C-alpha cells in the first residue's frame, strides 16, 4: 500500500489519492517574511490539564500515543479556531538525519523532526466524521531540534523498545502532553489537509514558532522504529515526512510580530 519509501511514497500517493495535487495540502514551507501579522487572532488556549492518555501505537508509519477523547478532558480552543478541539493524539515525523525530518519548513529550513497534537472539531461528534468537514480538525504543529534533551519526552522514548514493529501497541497512561511544549505560543497558521493519506483538506494548521530541543539519543531511539511488522525484513522507520506543497491560493498569518 502506500508509503514512505521508493515506489510508494509522495510522489505516488496521487494515484490511489487524487486529492494530493489538490488547492490546500500539507505541508507547506513558511515563509516568515511573506507571513501576515494578524492582530485579530486570539491566542492559543492549550487546557491540557485534564488529558488521559491510553496507549501509545506503531501504526506502521509513525507512533501515536492515544488519548481519551470520550470528554472534553484535553482541549485546543481560542487562536484562529470558532469552538472546540479534543485531542485524540500526537505522533511525530522524523528524518534519517538530523538535517531533515520535518513536514513543514521555516524558510526552506527542514527541522529533525516535527511533533502533531491531533484535535478534531466536537460540532462533529467525532473523529472519523471531523475529517469530512473542511474546519473537523485543529493540528498542533511543533518543531524539533536537536540539542538539549526534552525531559518530557523520555518516557515516550523509553516505550520504544514495545513497540516495535507494525501493529504492536503498550499501555502509556498518564502522561502529560505539557512536557512536549515550548515556552511560547506564538504561532503561524493557515489551512491544509492531513499530510498523509487520505490527505483530506480537513485541517486547520497551527504551527509554533518556537522549537523544542530534544537530544540525540532521543532522536536516535525514534530511527530504531521498524515500519515492517515482526517477522518481516527489517526496514527502519526513518523519513516519515511528505516534502513541503505548492502554496497556491492562501495566505499564512502569523499571531506575532
Ligand atoms: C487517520 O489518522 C490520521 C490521518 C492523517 C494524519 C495526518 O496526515 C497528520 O499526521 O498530518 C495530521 F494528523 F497531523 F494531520 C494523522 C492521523
Ligand atoms: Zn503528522
Amino acid at each position: 500500500h502506500w508509503g514512505y519509501g521508493k515506489h510508494n511514497g509522495p510522489e505516488h500517493w496521487h494515484k490511489d489519492f487524487p486529492i494530493a495535487k489538490g488547492e490546500r495540502q500539507s505541508p507547506v514551507d513558511i515563509d516568515t517574511h511573506t507571513a501576515k501579522y494578524d492582530p485579530s487572532l486570539k491566542p492559543l488556549s492549550v487546557s491540557y490539564d485534564q488529558a488521559t492518555s491510553l496507549r501509545i501505537l506503531n501504526n506502521g508509519h509513525a507512533f501515536n500515543v492515544e488519548f481519551d477523547d470520550s470528554q472534553d478532558k484535553a482541549v485546543l480552543k481560542g487562536g484562529p479556531l470558532d469552538g472546540t478541539y479534543r485531542l485524540i493524539q500526537f505522533h511525530f515525523h522524523w528524518g534519517s538525519l538530523d538535517g531533515q525530518g520535518s513536514e513543514h519548513t521555516v524558510d526552506k529550513k527542514k527541522y529533525a523532526a516535527e511533533l502533531h497534537l491531533v484535535h478534531w472539531n466536537t460540532k462533529y461528534g467525532d473523529f472519523g466524521k471531523a475529517v469530512q468537514q473542511p474546519d473537523g480538525l485543529a493540528v498542533l504543529g511543533i518543531f524539533l531540534k536537536v540539542g538539549s534533551a526534552k525531559p518530557g519526552l523520555q518516557k515516550v522514548v523509553d516505550v520504544l523498545d514495545s513497540i516495535k514493529t507494525k501493529g504492536k501497541s503498550a499501555d502509556f497512561t498518564n502522561f502529560d502532553p505539557r512536557g512536549l511544549l515550548p515556552e511560547s505560543l506564538d504561532y503561524w497558521t493557515y489551512p491544509g489537509s492531513l499530510t498523509t493519506p487520505p490527505l483530506l483538506e480537513c485541517v486547520t494548521w497551527i504551527v509554533l514558532k518556537e522549537p523544542i530541543s530534544v537530544s540525540s539519543e532521543q532522536v536516535l531511539k525514534f530511527r530504531k522504529l521498524n515500519f515492517n511488522g515482526e517477522g518481516e525484513p527489517e526496514e527502519l522507520m526513518v523519513d516519515n515526512w511528505r516534502p513541503a506543497q505548492p502554496l497556491k491560493n492562501r495566505q499564512i498569518k502569523a499571531s506575532f510580530k
